[PDB]
């Protein structure tokens, strides 16, 4: 909505209640204070400048008066429009705005903490405090280790064992995912080379050929272009085959719809296995799985820990397993802690499993012992 | 990540390139300008204050110098941490930041070379609402086996050529993540409930007593209006206003409501205890709340057109649809398959076990007057 004001009209005065702000589309306006009939100019605003935001942002009165220097045309921005856009902005951006506002007139402790935590995470990465552990994936019927998932671990000397609940999300929607993710993939692929070599050296030739290293890939690093180029470079570096490398993704990817179907279809043509991690939670979902080069899906612990108790959870799990089979997708059920859970999941048709029942995540050295 | 500076150290000078910002953890710093060797104090900052952000936000030089007044400890905030959060922010927020920055740094004329358009579109939408340009149409939901109209969905329409150059989805989206959803949504619900009263009265007056009792008016409820407190109070007020029963009113909700998890289960259980029917509008698209579907007062789920239009062509889409239908039955949830445009689609969906359907095959959305005629057939 657009409004035309004549030259010399006082649009509002210092000390008035704020109703709305205004974006100048044509002409010029003067911002002034008055102090005993002496008019003190602050500035002249022209096309594109917004004015009157300040009263709206923190329900104070007008900090200055505003007069049209010539005929002007103003677009009206409402209190609610400004408050809405501000309240939904990033909390560090909200902090930055509050500090600027208060200085110009002359959730903060949560926002400073987020900034600090990020810097603490990345310094710990560069101080070599992270390592990968490996959690066996087992064939449910014959109890054989068929692969492993690479899981990030923070062994901070000050705090002891730092929980992945904290730092994984910070890492994943931060630019540091790219350097951290490049390190993860290289390490996983390096340790895959070692697992295969050791398996062969102990005459388990077929196990080595069929072994799947499962690597968690975030959306950010997946949609970063040349992700596939670096992934390929790192595979050839360690002389590995695509068929032994499974890329675990959260369905939040498909979100990027056609684009996604893109790289995912890319990799699949190279022979990488693609897996939907935490299926049925998050945006890890049914609708896109219809048209996806998906070889695996993981049934989240949240379902598995309710199999025996809540029989409506047993229904949902059977549905997912039977659906996966109808699309020739195989299933890994994770969070398996009891033999009774593994029994039921095998009867329902899940081929693979992971969890404490079989083994917790362990360092490479202990994993190399488990496979023997 | 933490750095200790001695009393009197110039941390940086006015005119330098910005590397990082700092949070003061201990002590005090002076912000000053220099103007012919006269040092002009702007302020003293203490514990918790941030400084040096401004150069980072828009790659300008330092607007002032900063000296430690005593021994200080600074936490480092990186250029990268500021620039990412700033560059990804809303364009109105970006405008606000630029204006504040320039004003704090500051007779010449200040200028700024979308944004204004987003603001205007919203005001155009809301003025059209208040100028009575919106109305509800109703699309029959039919029992697939016996072809009988069992209910209808209320669908919002804008009667203007302007609806037009926005896109049909887009005007609904503007409404739904804007505060205007509350006044627009209150009008929608009242109108739908008013027109439900009329459908039932006419059904009774023609001795179709069982049809009137079983008739479901389906109303799309956005997340914003659902999580707004006193949503249930207004909904109840409007039901009693039109002397209606909860059992005839179905609340269609996006699956994205389950991003609240525990809070969402309670809010739905509140409506369900009152006797409202709850339906998941877009099942299997958008947010996956299947872990939660285990414990949800859900009576209906709708299979989206995006699945239905791929049944015959892409047989992996046929697989997913059968799975959803069979799963819904295992939880005593009934299914409405929407976007049904051909008899062959309705055939397949009935064989798979879907009870209800909507789409062009049966009828497009129509005004109340035409809907009242369709009922009598
Ligand atoms: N306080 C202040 N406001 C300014 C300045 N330059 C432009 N303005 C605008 O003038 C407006 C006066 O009313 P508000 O306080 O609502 O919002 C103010 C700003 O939008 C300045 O240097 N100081
Ligand atoms: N320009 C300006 N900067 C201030 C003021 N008060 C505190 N500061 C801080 O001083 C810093 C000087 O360098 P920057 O411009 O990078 O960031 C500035 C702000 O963080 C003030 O009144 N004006
Ligand atoms: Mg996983
Ligand atoms: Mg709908």
């Amino acid at each position: 909505q657009s409004v035309d004001i004549h030259k010399d009209q006082i649009i509002f005065s210092e000390g008035d209640a704020g109703d709305c702000a205004y974006i100048i589309e044509k002409g010029r306006v003067l911002i002034y204070l008055t102090k005993d009939k002496e008019e003190i100019p602050l500035t002249i605003l022209g096309e594109g400048e917004i004015f009157g935001e300040m009263a709206l942002i923190d329900n104070q009165n007008r900090s200055a008066s505003v007069r049209a220097l010539e005929d002007v045309r103003l677009a009206i921005v409402t209190k609610q429009q400004v408050l809405e856009r501000v309240s939904t902005a990033d909390k560090v951006v909200q902090l930055l705005m509050r500090v600027l506002l208060k200085r110009l007139r002359r959730g903060t402790q949560s926002a400073l903490d987020q900034i600090k935590l990020e810097n603490q995470i990345f310094q710990a990465f560069q101080n070599k405090e992270f390592e990968l552990f490996y959690q066996p994936i087992v064939n449910l019927k014959n109890k054989t280790i068929t692969g492993c998932e690479a899981l990030l671990r923070w062994n901070s000397p000050q705090h002891g064992l730092v929980s992945p609940n904290l730092f994984i999300d910070i890492i994943e929607n931060s630019s540091m995912v790219i350097p951290i993710g490049h390190w993860i993939i290289n390490q996983a692929l390096k340790d895959l080379r070692t697992i295969q070599d050791q398996l062969r050296l102990n005459k388990k030739e077929r196990m080595a050929d069929d072994f799947m290293m499962s690597i968690n890939i975030s959306g950010r690093q997946f949609t970063h272009s040349d992700f596939v180029n670096n992934l390929e470079d790192l595979r050839e570096k360690h002389d590995l085959h695509t068929q032994n490398i499974k890329l675990e993704m959260t369905e939040r990817i498909m979100m990027d719809g056609a684009i996604a179907i893109d790289a995912l279809n890319q990799c699949r043509s190279l022979g990488y296995a693609i897996s939907i991690d935490d299926f049925g939670t998050g945006f890890s979902g049914l609708q896109y799985l219809t048209q996806m080069p998906i070889s695996f899906l993981k049934i989240d612990r949240s379902f598995v820990m309710k199999i025996l108790s809540d029989p409506k959870s047993k229904a949902v799990v059977s549905s997912i397993i039977h659906l996966a089979h109808a699309m020739d997708i195989e299933v890994i059920a994770e969070g398996i802690e009891h033999h009774e859970e593994a029994l039921v999941l095998e009867t329902l048709g899940a081929r693979f499993g992971q969890g404490y029942l079989f083994s917790k995540p362990v360092d490479l050295g202990r994993f190399l012992k488990l496979i023997k």
